[PDB]
């Protein structure tokens, strides 16, 4: 019923943000969301909508916006409602949303989250098989509290109709393996195919995974951010056991262009990505290793660590080519597990980056966060 199964979340974020190349900020974030439950019958109805609300602190960062003088607004925010269908297997969602798909990652890395306006549809009917379909007109970025055109990374002052897409996953081999491809047009820039294989086995006491993708990216209809042709390769390999894991990510651009997507967007659909950057210039070639540990086995339940490193080099942007860069990630994530604080999280972070062909900086995020719903 659409009351009787409705939810309600609200996450308060206090996110405290540094780089230093010493700038900083400090803010305190608000995101509710309703989502209902669906009317009985061969069509559901429901509807969901989502309130954000951002507050300056006194002290990138993006966790605000700017005005025109380049000052931080001293808050902003908005309330999106999208309203959904669902008939048998199948879900039409109309309105504001948060997608979350290979060619379209919503970014949630600052105060609020980007969110998008269109409709996308998300279809079930055959064992195993997810099909997807959807366009999205506009966007609201991270750091604004308003919405506006899309456009892509490599031009964000390019503006775009929109931004159509359909796709499909097939899960098999006992839940282990999974095929997907992935089409996807930003009306009047770029065009993108993706091909994406996940695999996990077990030997003995390590699990291994694999994610191994590929991206063919190329201009679209009056290609407004120039003349596009590239492909991205890129596979992600896991080794657990125990409390540990331990990644090898490798990774390769080739072709004129460097990857594209949505201006705003997350680059969490790359191999190599980490905290400020996914090694996706043009030509560039770049390997990273990651190691997660579980310090439950220190006495810690919900304390959970990960450090990594990546390089990137053979690097193409408008400067020159054969650029080099590396960024060192590290990060301790708490989770309270019980008593009156229980799910209360807080995360520390810190990442250094250093390029040839631009700024290098180090960076310090706090971000505690407090879950509520009923
Ligand atoms: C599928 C696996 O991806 C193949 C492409 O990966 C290329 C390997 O990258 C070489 C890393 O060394 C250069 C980093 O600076
Ligand atoms: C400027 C670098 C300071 C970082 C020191 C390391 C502290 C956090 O590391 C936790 C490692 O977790 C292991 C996984
Ligand atoms: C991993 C370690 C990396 C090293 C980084 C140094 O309510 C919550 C109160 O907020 C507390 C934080 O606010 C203080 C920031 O000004
Ligand atoms: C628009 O409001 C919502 C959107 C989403 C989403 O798209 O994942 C989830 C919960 C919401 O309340
Ligand atoms: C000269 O600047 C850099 C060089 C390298 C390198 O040689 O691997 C990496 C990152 C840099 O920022």
């Amino acid at each position: 019923g659409f009351l009787e199964d409705a939810k309600t979340d609200l996450v308060l974020r206090n996110y405290y943000f540094n780089r230093d190349f010493l700038v900083d900020e400090w803010a305190q974030g608000f995101i509710l969301k309703f989502s209902s439950g669906y009317t009985p019958g061969t069509v559901g109805v429901g509807l969901d909508a989502i309130g954000l609300f951002g507050v300056k602190l006194n002290s990138n960062s993006e966790l605000l916006p700017l005005h025109d003088d380049g000052r931080a607004a001293d808050n902003y925010g908005r309330v999106g409602v999208a309203a959904k269908l669902r008939v048998s297997a199948s879900e039409l969602k109309i309105g504001e949303m948060l997608p979350d798909i290979p060619l379209l990652r919503y970014d949630d890395g600052r105060l609020l989250p980007q969110t998008f306006r269109g409709f996308a549809v998300v279809s079930r009917e055959l064992p195993g098989l997810a099909l997807q379909a959807g366009r999205f007109d506009a966007v609201s970025l991270r750091n604004s509290a308003d919405m506006q055109d899309l456009s892509a990374w490599s031009a964000p002052t390019q503006k775009s109709d929109g931004f159509n897409y359909a796709g499909a996953e097939y899960r098999f081999n006992r839940e282990r393996t999974q095929l997907g491809l992935w089409h996807g047009q930003l009306e009047d820039v770029y065009r993108q195919s993706y091909a994406n294989l996940l695999h996990k086995q077990r030997v003995g006491d390590w699990t291994l995974g694999a994610n191994l993708g590929l991206f063919v990216d190329r201009d679209d209809g009056a290609a407004r951010a120039g003349e596009i042709d590239s492909h991205t390769v890129y596979g992600l390999f896991s080794a657990g056991i125990g409390l540990h894991t331990f990644y090898l990510g490798l990774q390769k651009v080739g072709g004129d262009s460097g990857w594209q997507s949505v201006y705003g967007s997350s680059g969490r659909s790359m191999g190599n990505d980490m905290f400020n950057g996914n090694f996706t210039n043009a030509d560039e070639r770049s390997w990273q290793v990651r190691y997660d540990y579980d310090f439950v086995g220190l006495g810690w339940p919900g304390l959970i660590g990960m450090v990594r490193y990546g390089h990137g080099s053979n690097a193409t942007t408008k400067a020159g080519s054969g650029g080099k860069e590396w960024e060192r990630d590290v990060e301790l994530g708490y989770t309270v597990q019980s008593g009156p604080l229980a799910r209360l999280n807080v995360r520390l972070n810190h990442a250094s980056n250093r390029r040839s062909f631009n700024s290098d900086f180090d960076q310090t995020r706090l971000v505690v966060s407090y879950p509520l719903s009923w």
